[PDB]
């Protein structure tokens, strides 16, 4: 390996593989999720399991704050008192969450240690593809600039389709344009949405039902995964059923185990609501 002496972050909106979650030197900042007027962070006090039905339970709407980036500052400062030279900081879209812009003016904070963080456009289980691959990218004996730009490629090539069972918790969420709602009929229609190329999240068709809606999830990702080999990944919210039903529709097309199954927790849930399902695709780099 390259005699960096590496860190890598990243924010528990990434769906982690087991593999992942096992690195070296990878450091989550959690994601907070405020229910009820008490705080919640998945894995410690607050399982995924029990996400859906506490929000159906709770008052009002759950809440979740940004990544801390005092406790970003406070990590770095670490490791630079510690020695190490480089840190690579791969977190949720900017057309999502104010933390990316927040984090630019630290980039040249820490002398001896060169930080990059490029805007990932998007979350989820390709945020967490991201991290992975850094860490494959490094087994390979890639050094810093190299993994930049395969990160580059990736993050030019990845988005995601998304179909949500009401569209109250984007748009109350402010993750979707207050527009969007109107734009449409009403309890019926099944729009898709997807991460446009600034990594905000977009009306992408207006569908008409969620049985042709989830056909055409099938149909876009089929279309704009022709090229090379890419990890599709079925992420549901409390949809298991339709879930596996779209696995079995890509692993019928082919794509074997370059498919495979996440959920959105806690902090992605907050804003899709229950019964919410996505296709997520990043080229294999
Ligand atoms: C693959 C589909 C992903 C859909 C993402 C919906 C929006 C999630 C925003 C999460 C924001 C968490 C941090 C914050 O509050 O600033
Ligand atoms: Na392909």
């Amino acid at each position: 390996r390259d005699p960096m002496k590496l860190a890598v972050f990243t924010d528990s909106s990434a769906y982690l593989s087991a593999e992942t979650l096992q690195r070296e030197d990878l450091f989550v900042l959690d994601i907070p999720v405020n229910i009820d007027g008490e705080e919640y962070v998945e894995g410690i006090n607050l399982s995924a399991e029990e996400f859906y039905q506490k929000m159906a339970q709770a008052s009002e709407l759950p809440k979740t704050s940004q990544p801390s980036i005092a406790k970003l500052d406070e990590i770095l400062t670490s490791l630079k008192e510690q020695g190490y030279t480089h840190a690579l900081g791969l977190f949720l879209s900017s057309g999502i969450s104010g933390f990316y812009q927040s984090i630019q003016y630290m980039v040249d904070d820490y002398e001896g240690l060169t930080i990059a963080f490029p805007d990932t456009l998007i979350t989820s289980a390709p945020l967490g593809i991201m991290v992975e691959s850094v860490f494959n990218w490094r087994d390979q004996g890639d050094d810093f600039a190299s993994i930049q730009d395969k990160l580059a490629i990736q993050i030019s090539r990845t988005s995601a389709f998304i179909m949500v069972d009401d569209l109250d918790h984007l748009v109350k969420g402010g993750r979707l344009s207050n527009g969007a709602a109107i734009l449409g009929n009403l309890l019926s229609i099944k729009p898709i949405l997807y991460f446009n190329d600034q990594g905000v999240i977009e009306v992408y068709e207006k569908v008409r039902t969620e049985k042709k809606a989830t056909k055409r999830l099938i149909e876009i990702i089929k279309e704009t995964t022709a090229s090379g080999q890419y990890r599709v990944i079925v992420i549901h919210g409390n949809a298991p059923e339709k879930a596996e039903e779209l696995r079995q529709h890509l692993l019928d097309f082919g794509l074997g185990s370059d498919v495979s199954l996440a959920t959105f927790g806690s902090v992605i849930g907050t804003h899709l609501g229950a019964g919410s399902i996505a296709l997520g695709y990043i080229p294999v780099i």
